[PDB]
């Protein structure tokens, strides 16, 4: 039985879930789960893996969306078909910002687009742009949580390496769009990079869907030296499963 | 006598103001600057009219952009020169959405980048989006008046006319890009549409800036003014 | 009463004319007009200070725009409606070419778009293109006066800093699409920048409107009421031309 | 040759400084010959030259092919060998009902519908003719009496697709020109041709002189048409020599 | 335990290795590895799931890319870091052209580029183009395996949805760029959607690796709304 | 005459589906008449036609000028005309240091720094070859040896500014071309040339047959401008395609 094409999900198995909290990763969707109550594995196929929790004694829903735009908006819309309306993206993020911290917190109020997958749900012009109360609700739990908090703008990028200007690679070289891009994006007050915000909040914020992402800091690309990256890790774990609990 | 090439201000002008309330009409700003303490006219060159006012014993300035991001660029460039840090946009608006009423009050997260002034700051994949402080600020503000409030997205265009996808022209014809341009905007859930907020937040968000923006809806495209107001009043109050 | 949503304008206030000569300033309109036949005050609102004047006995209008392209656009359309078919637009300007002088006399034939509103009426592709007529018009007025006058291309842009390559600001940053821009125009031989241009020439080329454009050299940055005296002298002895 | 493609010295134009550029090669010889001491200088692929006498002064007639790339190589060329003014001499498709066939053309500024356009400058610049040369072909079109329109053209990589034409193999036109025609006209765009974006760009962005007339033999809504637009060029010439 | 960030491979697990077949899907990679001698499993991390194995006494791996380009430049990108030179992809596919049928083999000479990693390897000018070589044994291994062949330009989307021109969808909506594409892909003969191979082709072409692209056809849109795997296979026989 | 600008009628083709396509007109009577019973059709602008005929079978040989656009109406009108295959045969600059003037370069798919391409295609759509065609031109290639560089191509509309010369009247380069001959290189495209974007694209758009092939005339490496095999190639290719 599924509802949908990919997720292996059906509207049962949400159990009336309206907010799932969607990482990258497969492997992170037992652990983000197992901070809730009664966690039960739904679904794992191909990148998405899927988790029933309770939260305050409501269904949430843990799903992971794989690396990029592309799989992050077949979950996400499978998700909303299911009856999901509000989505949460936990991530670990590198900073481009001097000042930004390995152990911060990172809360995106919108992306830069250097994707493409948000174009399939709105012209360059529109915002990717997060949801107002989820970015509350991460923003205040934070705070209730305890972490050293940023918040502004990210960069989501459909390469790990030259969209984000990484010369270390088999090529070496990064195209003209790109070339210098790093430096610009910091004098700009971009905070990071990462994979999947621009589809994640531009397909949201244009569709009717509340989407906040919020990010551990367990690297720094302007710093030399490479505490525990899972501390940080469940620092914003602990953070986006608190933000949830003010949404339901 | 001025340290900026248009507004006719100093640094000493501001007596140590970081945030300004920034109307679009001149004939505005004395209305704003009269909610708070010690209102004075500061100078008026162009569609830059400027008073600065004292909340909670802090310098506030209130200034206006004209219409448009290329007039809104000047102004918000050389008011960061004299040490503004903080900028609240307040407009009034039409509505393209069926259930956003007159007399309602939009606050802006982001802003479709109708403009071509925001390019001159960032890129078009950079967001045109406001500061997450000021846009709390505002929203709190609207509940604490008890306002019907909507926040969320802002369609900022060039135009007041073909940008918009108005018809009652003297062409009565609309370029291609802008034809059924407004249908698509609102099924993308954007609130409404103005001409300043793409500029002024992308060249905000890009050069570490704050700014929000606050708008009265007074019309729907398919005592309102004093209202969102005294909102841009008690935000500011919350950002000194 | 008014026709129009932003001017205060009724097509009766204008008394038949069809031509306006479009000033940025407010503060320039009465200058203008004072150089014309009874010259009374029409409107003012915004940024669009309006007055009425006579030239050969034929009703001519002095209307301000504001700075920039949307407010120009406004300012055009609105007048278009009220039966303006004519805009000749007056400025003063700096130059970026150093074989230009101040007091010098810039005759725009066509603009670079790097303004916004001009993609609200055509597609980049569309030029953004003076009038024939008018451009004749003013060049011949600049010649019967004596000017030393440049015939060419201008740069319009939507941002008085960063777009004309200003690094002397709060961020001291310019965006990679306009770094090493003004070389590029130099080099293109462009005369000049200013900011409205783009929007007019391009939403009257593109509508059936004609539209031209005059300004005084008063600075350059490579490198006045002489100069401005000059421009406005050309623009009323154009619109006399082309009436 | 000190020129790749035209085959042409600097001496060959015996000081020449304006070049009337036809797009059909056999136009050059019928150009050379309405003026003084008519010599055959080169043919090259596209490309014929010729040179003639104008009051007095030397004057080059080059072909320059169908499109802005061919057109693009005739004129910098041309300018390496001492050219600064080109006068394109042209046919048109008029897409104006008011435009009969047979009228004649002048182009203020072109829409660039080309890709050889944006090899000199960037979209926003301009495609607009120099004033000199304008001023000179309306001049000369009054002189002559001929039905004049000046304004816009629009100019086109493509004779079908790119002019909206559906009577082809395919019957297709890609998003981008669908509806393109009516857009151009309600711009008031007067005309189709495939040559002016490119030439204009090209030259305003170099500082070099260029003028753009041409006759119209269709309208998208007949010998003698031809010899009036060669005249008015002509005639042009004199003016800016 | 790892030359490369997210695969959790070293160039020792490859044992000289410098073709790989790269499937989507990471559960589709013990399957593809079965048919070819010594299959051993190397790393699962992420969509990322690696096997080694031998064709003709030569090391060969097949390594999962997840769905899209993004995922897909990661996986090549470290695969060329670990020393493979050659990538195969193997995947699943709608028809869009009304004479290719359900279990039909498509092989892509170029793909339509609607996707957005292609873009960071080299302007949309650059051709999304396919190795000749690879494309080559592709065609011939398709005539030695026995299947239903056709040889074209494929759209490759950043989406499974709005880039495809899928309607039943939460909003129904597909944006402007996207509407009525389909049939437009269609008229300009392009065979199939799929979301990898414009990522996939450009990066290679541009960086000196091979690609070639083969997929089967599971679903025909004109009407919603194993030989693959062997062809693959045999492909790579003939390109080691 | 059929059609506006060739000068040719359906008859004239006698029944040849196939054309090749060179840039210059006098080069069309060289490739024709290394074909059996070649006749002159037509000679109008930039465009001159041959038949000749090829193991029994009609062949066209068509000039198309340089460039887009003048390509796009020969192609156009030789499809009008009932050609369904189209083999360019040009010459060429190599852009990489050991592409020795004289090789041959198989074009697989071109770089687009056209105009004329968008008017059949957006610009995601990729400016391909035929598969037919291009393994009809490689395997001709190997048959008679010669040396032979097979992948992509950079098809531009302009022979200066967009194939980054210098040696020019402004010797300038707009900015979106300056730097750009490195980065094809460093992105291993062979070659310039100024026609293979159009042809590919507006053929691969509209259920046409496209090959390109071209000579070597100047390598880039060393020099912007110079002090049959690419034609045998072409021919012995068209007989595969017949
Ligand atoms: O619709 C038209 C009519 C005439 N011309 C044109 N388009 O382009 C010009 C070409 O060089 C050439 C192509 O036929 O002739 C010009
Ligand atoms: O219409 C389709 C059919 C199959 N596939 C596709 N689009 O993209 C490929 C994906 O990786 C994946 C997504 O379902 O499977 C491939
Ligand atoms: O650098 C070069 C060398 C040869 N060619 C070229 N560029 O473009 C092709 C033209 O049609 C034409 C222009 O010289 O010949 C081809
Ligand atoms: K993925
Ligand atoms: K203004
Ligand atoms: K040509």
């Amino acid at each position: 039985k599924s509802d949908v094409f990919h997720l292996g999900l059906t509207k049962n198995d949400l159990q009336g879930a309206q907010l799932a909290i969607v990482p990258g990763d497969p492997e992170r969707v037992e652990k983000i789960a197992a901070l809730m109550d009664k966690p039960v594995k739904l679904a794992s196929h191909r990148e998405f893996t899927s988790w029933r929790a309770e939260l305050d004694g409501k269904a949430v829903i843990v799903c992971s969306t794989g690396i990029g735009g592309p799989s992050t908006s077949i979950a996400v819309e499978e998700l909303a078909q299911l009856g999901i309306r509000t989505f949460l993206r936990i991530g670990t993020t590198g900073a481009i910002q001097p000042h930004i911290n390995v152990g911060d917190v990172l809360v995106t109020t919108a992306s830069v687009r250097l994707d493409g997958a948000s174009l399939h749900f709105a012209p360059m012009e529109f915002p990717a742009v997060a949801d107002f109360a989820c970015t509350t609700a991460l923003v205040e739990a934070a705070k209730s949580i305890g972490a050293t908090t940023h918040v502004g703008v990210t960069a989501s990028s459909d390469t790990f390496y030259p969209g984000q200007e990484r010369y270390d690679t088999y090529s070496g070289r990064v195209v003209r769009r790109f070339k210098g891009s790093m430096e610009e994006w910091q004098a700009m007050g971009v905070m990071n990079y990462e994979m999947e915000s621009a589809t994640l909040l531009t397909m949201c914020a244009s569709q009717g869907l509340r989407a906040g992402m919020v990010a551990g800091v367990i690297v720094n690309r302007t710093q030399q030296e490479i505490e525990t990256m899972k501390q940080t890790e469940s620092h914003a774990v602990k953070i986006v499963v608190e933000a949830a609990r003010r949404l339901l």
